């Protein structure tokens, strides 16, 4: 039949837990010292901290470089004349000397480190060990990352200036930050999935300092990677995992993540029409492809129970002849696989958050959470049942969801929300 089919999506309260606590077994193997290496959830430290020495998330440095003028730009959070919050900015711009623009990256850079370190030097931002953000123009008439690290190095001074950060989701985090001060934790559900969160300063084992708060990078995506979760797979997944350019790495992504999300409910319908029970057991040389079956689909379905009409010229378009009850099939299996995939995050969401109330010992723990990705902005049904499952997990503690700003990604997003909430 087939009720028995997608019934092998279920994940019961139980199972749920069980990932949740795995989860969690797997946090602190990544940020323990003796293996954060060999570790499966890298948990990589970010620096975007906020300790007594006067750190503050808000705080962040961006790099624009794009033709023969790059410019930085300096953000740092403060109080005020009132102990309010305040986010001054400051610009300069550097132009590359001819006899260094036409040189070798080796020789840019070797300018683009002094420069650096004059601008901090100027602003006393020195050894302050700041987030580094990297940005791109192009002039029109009318890796970096490591490049800059080895002048750095040159210099045989302190290397204690900056400290990249890339990450699209850390750019969630303190982009939502200067909205809510009270976002402690971001995620990105899209195409992939991954999130971090605020981890006490003694639990990093990476960091010299043990006082106060700083964000780390979780990239859960590699969760499960050490079969953390094959008895939870299903043959689809394995169909998936074991026929990506990447197999058996990120296995917990390929699972949330909506880059796989449509495949899954493609070979889960192929598995169907196989045992005789879809489309009169026959399906068209497309729905028979790879890909074929877009997430952009599955969106499409849940965002109406309505009526078939979106179903129906989905799988017309497809090259199928649906029926009445062909088609309730199909939805019943794009939300058993949305909502599986809703609830294997929720887990992990929750294991970050529920070790959150853990540290800071207390009644209720009012934290926020910004999120970003299509998955999360285009799926009305995983971001409710995804919103729930999650709540549903996190006894005493208020969760508030907040997207991310329109139109940016990393230090773009950054560097942009920060300079409005400068104009301020
Ligand atoms: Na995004």
């Amino acid at each position: 039949m087939v009720e028995q089919i997608l019934a092998e999506f279920q994940l019961q309260e139980e199972d749920l837990k069980k990932v949740m606590r795995r989860m969690q077994k797997e946090m602190d193997r990544g940020l323990r010292l003796e293996t954060h290496e060999e570790a499966s959830v890298k948990m990589l430290p970010t620096y975007v901290r906020s300790t007594p020495e006067g750190s503050e998330v808000g705080d962040f440095l961006s790099l624009d470089l794009g033709g023969t003028n790059f410019r930085v730009m300096l953000v740092k959070v403060g109080e005020g004349e009132e102990g309010q919050w305040s986010v001054k900015t400051k610009h300069q711009m550097y132009s590359i000397p001819e006899d260094a623009m036409t040189g070798t990256a080796e020789m840019l850079f070797d300018y683009i480190s002094e420069c650096i370190s004059d601008f901090l030097d100027k602003h006393q931002m020195k050894h302050k060990k700041l987030p580094l953000g990297f940005t791109f123009s192009f002039p029109v008439r009318h890796n970096v990352v490591g490049l800059l690290r080895d002048a750095i190095k040159r210099r045989g001074d302190f290397e204690m200036d900056v400290v990249a950060m890339v990450n699209d989701t850390v750019a969630t985090m303190i982009s939502c930050y200067y909205e809510d001060h009270q976002c402690e934790v971001g995620m990105i559900v899209g195409t992939g999935c991954n999130a971090c969160y605020m981890e006490e300063m003694q639990n990093v084992e990476l960091v010299e300092g043990d006082e106060g708060r700083m964000c780390v990078n979780t990239e859960w995506g590699a969760f499960g990677d050490s079969g953390e979760l094959d008895e939870f797979l299903l043959e689809y997944d394995r169909l998936v995992d074991e026929s990506s350019a990447n197999p058996g790495q990120q296995l917990y992504e390929k699972l949330i993540g909506g880059k796989y999300m449509g495949e899954l409910v493609r070979l889960v319908l192929l598995r169907l029409v196989d045992e005789n029970l879809l489309f009169h057991g026959e399906a068209s040389e497309q729905l028979r492809t790879r890909g074929a079956f877009e997430t952009r689909f599955v969106s499409q379905v849940e965002s109406d129970t309505g009526d078939r009409k979106q179903i129906y010229n989905i799988l017309s378009t497809l090259g199928l002849r649906p029926s009445t009850t062909d088609c309730d099939i199909v939805r019943r299996a794009c939300e058993s696989v949305s909502t599986r995939a809703a609830h294997m995050c929720s887990a992990g969401l929750a294991g970050v958050i529920n070790r959150m109330r853990e540290s800071r010992s207390e009644d209720v723990m009012r934290i926020t959470v910004g999120v970003d990705g299509s998955v999360y902005k285009l799926h009305p049904s995983f971001k409710e049942r995804f919103h729930a499952s999650v709540r549903r997990l996190t006894p005493s503690c208020e969760i508030t969801f907040i997207e991310s700003e329109e139109g940016s990604g990393r230090g773009a997003a950054l560097v942009s929300a920060v300079a409005c909430k400068k104009a301020c």
